[PDB]
């Protein structure tokens, strides 16, 4: 039982944060997203986890190694000296694939969502055939490709992985289960699974459609990273009440890392996720934003709908609002209005920004 | 001898603050317009004063006779029908300046400045022209009417009410010393006399000028009254540097009402004046603003050059900047940005302003 991941690539999308540390290393309510993906696999169970690493390959690599020994479970990776593309990293691995004539997982790793794992791999073998897609609604198709859908069977009639206006309101959910038959007809050079092999394997109809129950997301985008972590506050309120920080000075459902500090005569906002290391001062006021570790905030500030890089120093007075996000290690200084500005790390920020800009 | 001060103008250039409150009541370092004016012709020893004012208002007619029993000289008014300009005012009192044939002053109510009334009077006597005439040097001479000096003879060649052309550097300041011969030149019908009746005065050479010493500066603009309030308290910390309040937590020239209240741990910056009866709270940073008279601003607040109006109360976190104005009774929600804004009376405010924009 052996499930693999598309962990690397570029991740232009993420790019402030992506800079300083990998997409799949970026912290995601005080863990990074791979290791939530992990962390299902491993609930599942599956003896061997395949990993590319197409990016930096060391800080991900080490980070690996380190969570292996916590999981207990024997986890691989392949890498290129190349970019293989999404689909080439499955003729990489086609041998250590197909050693075992099992059915094996393929994620995104910027995709977070309730995992429906096994009771996917249930539907699999219902009907039967080689190739399972994950599916679920999203008011707007053009971010992310579409599927057309049936009643009982959940054939695929037509594919196509970048939509038109209106051809469709079901998004894949980008996660798959592909048989060890697939890998015959991919090739050795680097081509992108989600076109090739999907157009070529919906005209003969082997391909079927799972739905999922709720808050699919993807991060790729800093919006989507917001609005995703907004959803996951709320079903981790559904399940888990007793993880979320409750205060008399913390509003709506927010997640309190143990060695973050908060000074008091301060609201938290509803859906903010403080990191490891973070220290609020006294009448900060942060809503609907995210911060990573080791991040200070100094007093008197006002922030909402943002995202806080590592080793970020917010001054006093500072009123950021609408998703500005700060790069690793990025210092504010006092009395400042940041609206919309996207900062390169190491950099140092003299005067106001009114408009959405980036600064360098 | 007499002394007429200009009002008229309800509507002007202070226009947030004049809805309220006629413009000579409004407060300008803890003190009224009209009131540093009538204190300064009391220092000149002047044995009557009369304010022209188009529009009878009941709250200031409780208002000159309620102050003229702790200033000791009577008061008057003389109200006109439709406005006959800025000379029909002295063309309508003409008796009461021409029954004793002494110089009078005449004043404009927006001028503030340091009042120099016995070198003022001095220079008119020895000098004995009809028309005594005070200029000051500006850096932009096209808002004012410009005079051209003769060198050690005080007498005006060329009297412009506007410029265009360059004709010099040195403005008409607002203060005028008459002689009772030239109340036979105006007429009870509607003229304006820095118009019409001061060219043909120049044109004899009865005109003359004195150059003031320091920091003229119009207050009918609320842009120019927040810079005319920060030149007069450096001036003032001249003067008198015990009665600006010195702190801590406070930061420049400020001048605190002993009825104003500052709570802890908050740092009042340069050129603030805070009037009787204001709540400060905790946190509040205010620099080069004006704070009128029983306004309460919550905490944790930025606020930087703007004139926050009577009975006003400011929620917190929130940021205004670049020269806005709040008129009487106007209630800020919690979390916004006024930025430009400026706001009518009895108005409450539930939406951040992006731009400088009127809101009514
Ligand atoms: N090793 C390797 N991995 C790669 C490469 N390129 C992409 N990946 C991995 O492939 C995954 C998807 O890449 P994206 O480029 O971010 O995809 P997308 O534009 O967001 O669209 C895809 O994902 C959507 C769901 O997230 C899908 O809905 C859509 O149809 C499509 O499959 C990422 O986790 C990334 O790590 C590569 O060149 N090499
Ligand atoms: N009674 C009455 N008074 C008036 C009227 N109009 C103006 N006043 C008063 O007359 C004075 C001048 O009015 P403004 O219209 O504001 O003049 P300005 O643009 O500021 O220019 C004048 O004053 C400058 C200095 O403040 C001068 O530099 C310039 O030469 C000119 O005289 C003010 O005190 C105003 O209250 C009126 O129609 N009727
Ligand atoms: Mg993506
Ligand atoms: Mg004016």
């Amino acid at each position: 039982m052996k499930a693999l991941i598309l962990v690397g690539g570029y991740g232009t999308r993420l790019r402030p944060l992506t800079l300083s540390t990998p997409k799949p290393l970026v912290d995601f309510c005080n863990k990074p997203i791979l290791l939530h993906q992990v962390e299902a696999l491993a609930a599942a169970g599956v003896d061997h986890v395949i990993l590319a690493v197409s990016y930096m390959s060391q800080v991900l690599e080490k980070e690996m190694k380190a969570q292996e020994q916590r999981l207990g479970i024997r986890i691989s990776m392949s890498h290129e000296e190349e970019p293989l593309g999404t689909a080439g990293p499955l003729a990489l691995a086609r041998d250590l694939l197909s050693e075992t004539a099992d059915p094996f997982f393929v994620l995104n790793s910027d995709v977070i969502c309730d995992f429906p794992f096994q009771a996917m791999v249930q539907f699999h073998r219902h009907h039967g055939q080689e190739g399972s897609i994950l599916v679920t609604k999203v008011e707007e198709p053009s971010k992310y490709g579409v599927v057309v859908c049936e009643a009982d069977t959940g054939r695929i009639h037509r594919f196509v992985e970048k939509p038109q206006v209106f051809v469709s309101n079901k998004i894949n959910a980008g996660m798959y289960i592909l048989s060890p038959a697939v890998l015959q007809r991919i090739q050795l050079q680097p081509t992108s699974i989600e076109k090739e092999v999907f157009p070529i394997m919906a005209k003969e109809g082997q391909l079927y459609a799972m739905e999922l129950q709720g808050f699919w997301m993807d991060i790729g985008q800093p919006k989507d990273f917001l609005t995703g972590m907004c959803l996951f506050l709320q079903s981790l309120r559904q399940k888990q009440p007793e993880r979320l920080c409750s205060g008399p000075g913390i509003v709506g459902n927010v997640l309190v890392d143990p060695s973050a500090r908060i000074g008091q005569n301060c609201s938290i906002g509803p859906n903010v996720s403080l990191g490891p290391g973070v220290v609020v001062e006294d009448g900060v006021c942060i809503r609907r934003c995210t911060v990573l570790r080791d991040a200070r905030i100094r007093s008197h500030s006002w922030l909402e709908s943002c995202i806080v890089g590592w080793r970020c120093r917010v001054g006093q007075w500072v009123r950021m609002e609408n998703v500005t996000v700060l790069g690793e290690d990025v210092i504010v200084n006092d009395e400042l209005y940041l609206n919309g500005a996207s900062v390169l790390p190491h950099k140092s920020i003299g005067e106001s920004v009114p408009e959405p800009r980036i600064i360098m």
